[PDB]
């Protein structure tokens, strides 16, 4: 968008891993081109060079500077904005800003899951978690009488049908259970477009649970459920029909990046799926219960992009005024201040690192920016990029360590923001969120209502609002393992133009909201598609992976290489912001 201030959050259209962000990376990864910089002069010298400008890389710079207050630090990032998966999206509607989150969504169970170091970072940045108990408008949608709904599609169920009053409790649920505005299981499932037989079988799944593994010991049941997909468990042990289990296919797409065919039944049990109540399995532990019980309210209006923005402002005060969690939300960021010469911390966007080599007690780093190669030097280096990227960069890796890094196959996801002129159609249909079992977008919702800083969430159904929807390009029921579904999902996204992505959005919104007078051409006033082709870190999947071999690969992959330490959430095989922070802390301590 030339002619305006350099300001990525205001961009709409094809975002996430946008055109321009990945082309050099694919020249290495797909064509095996090597970009050597050993014959170029060193242009700049730092104490620390960080490859990758997501939460992990920014946390690496932050904890390094805490240990080394005078440190000169360069962060090299290939997207056009900092933050990695944590991106701020903006819309202009009716003279005001509407904020959305491009990716990394909320702080997950922070009281239970965030380490003392991560809590220390939040404290120093001015984030008081208790503020979200009032910032998050928990009773807003429930108090309007709205509920969650399931949209059955004609292609999979014979008819389009929206069924509201869903009582399903979700893993990370922002709605109190007594505020779901839901119906009984019998009344809810009674409206499903399924045969009477299938409807009775689903209702009995809730009303009359049975020990589908009768005879087995608890240990044998746990082993079986770790090795059996949720879908197969429902088919073979519960006995639901192939059409019945379709209702469950996409429910796990968002939180696991795969469908029920690739979800271990044991993981479905931990996530609160039905069918386990009479198996006699142990109740979840203290940690599992304290984590599951925390309200899912720790949501800045732009998601975890606020964490990245807080860190950038703390590292480079010239970029934006202010301090603390309230004024960050509408703070104005000046991107021309990110990379100023002589300044101790510099964040260099649109730059793909291509080479990392230990030399003479320091680290030489090559990168490509605007098609030209550059060479810089640090005493230390943190690889905070995608771990499968590291073997193409770090020239000092053993064959074994390079292979281990390559086994972290990340999952693709698409987080789409849609600006609507109004949300009367949602009010008329009595809904604030829709689950679609088989369609591309499995989750479609009015955005979380959060008031923070000077930002107020949209309130008036006659006025504009942001919608969030999740599309995961799974290939269900094909016999693929998880790594293959992930790679194939990326191939599917690579083949799709923005025009094809927009058609899927407009088609599905029109089919679901149209009966209430929605007109996609008239009522959609903005679309931002955050394409996270390399989204969640891989995670150990008991359907396909051996735990002992997987933990060994993970630990080998993140082994320090001279003065080069390895971070990113990938290094934990754990797709969370607190893992991104903790892996950076480990890497900084190693140096
Ligand atoms: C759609 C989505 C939703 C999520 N929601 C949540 C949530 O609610 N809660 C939660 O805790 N976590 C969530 N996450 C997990 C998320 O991965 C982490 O929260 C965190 O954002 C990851 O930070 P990171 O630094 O580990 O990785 P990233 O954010 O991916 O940062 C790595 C960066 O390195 C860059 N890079 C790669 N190669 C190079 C190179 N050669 N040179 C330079 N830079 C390079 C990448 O382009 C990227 O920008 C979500 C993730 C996704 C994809
Ligand atoms: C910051 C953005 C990106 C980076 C750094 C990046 C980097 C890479 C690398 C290094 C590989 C090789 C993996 C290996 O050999 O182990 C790869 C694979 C691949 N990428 Fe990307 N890529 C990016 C964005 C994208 C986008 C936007 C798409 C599609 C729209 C895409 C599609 C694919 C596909 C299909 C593969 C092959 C399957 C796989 O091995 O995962 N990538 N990417």
């Amino acid at each position: 968008a030339p002619g305006g201030r350099y300001y990525p959050p205001a961009l709409t259209g094809l975002r996430g891993s946008h055109p321009g962000a990945f082309e050099v990376a694919h020249q290495m990864g797909w064509e095996k081109k090597t970009f050597d910089v050993d014959h170029l002069p060193i242009e700049e010298e730092y104490d620390l060079v960080v490859v990758g400008g997501g939460i992990s890389g920014l946390a690496a710079a932050w904890f390094y500077r805490e240990r080394h207050p005078a440190a000169r630090i360069l962060v090299i990032e290939n997207h056009d904005d900092f933050g990695g998966h944590a991106k701020r999206n903006e819309f202009q509607a009716g003279g005001r800003t509407i904020l959305g989150y491009g990716g990394s969504e909320s702080l997950q169970s922070p009281n239970a899951l965030y380490s003392e170091d991560a809590k220390h970072l939040l404290k120093r940045l001015g984030v008081e978690l208790k503020r979200f108990e009032t910032a998050f408008d928990t009773d807003f949608y429930p108090g309007l009488g709205l509920s969650r709904a399931v949209f059955f599609d004609k292609a999979s169920f014979g008819v389009d049908k929206l069924v509201s009053g869903d009582p399903t409790p979700m893993v990370a649920d922002e709605v109190p259970r007594d505020r779901l505005n839901a119906r009984s299981w019998r009344a809810f499932i009674g409206d499903f477009p399924l045969s009477r037989e299938d409807r009775e079988a689903l209702i009995a799944l809730y009303e009359s649970p049975r020990d589908y593994l009768a005879g087995k010991s608890v240990e044998e049941k746990e082993t079986y459920l770790a090795k059996t997909s949720y879908r197969d468990y429902l088919l073979k042990n519960v006995g639901l029909s192939e059409t019945s289990v379709k209702y469950f296919q996409g429910r796990s797409n968002d939180f696991s990046a795969l469908g029920a065919d690739a979800l271990p039944a044991a993981d479905a049990y931990a996530a609160g799926f039905p069918g386990f109540d009479a198996l006699g399995l142990p109740q979840p532990s203290e940690e599992a219960q304290a984590e599951m019980d925390e309200p899912y309210i720790y949501h800045f209006p732009d998601g975890n992009a606020s964490l990245a923005r807080l860190m950038v402002r703390d590292l480079i005060p010239a970029v934006a005024p202010g301090r603390g969690m309230e004024d960050i939300v509408m703070a104005r960021f000046d991107y021309s201040k990110l990379d100023l010469a002589g300044h101790p911390v510099r964040l260099r966007l649109n730059s793909t690192a291509v080479s990392v080599r230990n030399r003479a007690g320091g680290v030489d780093v090559g990168y490509s920016r605007a098609g030209r190669l550059h060479r810089v030097r640090g005493k230390h280096c943190v690889m905070a990029c995608y771990n499968m990227m590291v073997p193409y960069l770090l020239r000092d890796l053993s064959e074994e360590q390079a292979h281990a890094l390559s086994q972290n196959v990340k999952f693709p996801l698409v987080y789409t923001k849609v600006l609507l002129r109004n949300w009367q159609a949602w009010k008329t249909l009595g809904i604030h969120e829709i689950y679609a079992p088989t369609l591309p977008y499995s989750r479609i919702k009015l955005d979380f209502p959060v008031d923070l800083g000077s930002y107020r969430h949209p309130r008036d159904p006659r006025q504009p609002i942001g919608v969030h929807m999740v599309y995961v390009p799974t290939t269900p029921n094909a016999g693929m393992d998880a790594r293959t579904q992930a790679r194939v999902g990326r191939s599917k996204l690579y083949a799709m133009s923005f025009e094809q992505l927009e058609k899927d959005i407009r088609d599905q919104l029109q089919a679901m909201l149209g009966p209430a007078g929605f007109d996609h051409r008239r009522d959609i006033t903005g679309i931002t598609v955050n394409r996270w082709s390399h989204g969640y870190s891989y995670f150990m999947n008991t359907l396909y992976d051996d735990e002992a071999e997987s933990e060994a690969l993970m630990e080998l992959a993140r082994s320090k290489v001279g003065n080069v330490a390895i971070a990113n959430s990938d290094a934990a095989w754990d797709a969370y912001a607190h893992a991104a922070i903790d892996q950076a802390v480990r890497a900084v301590r190693e140096l």
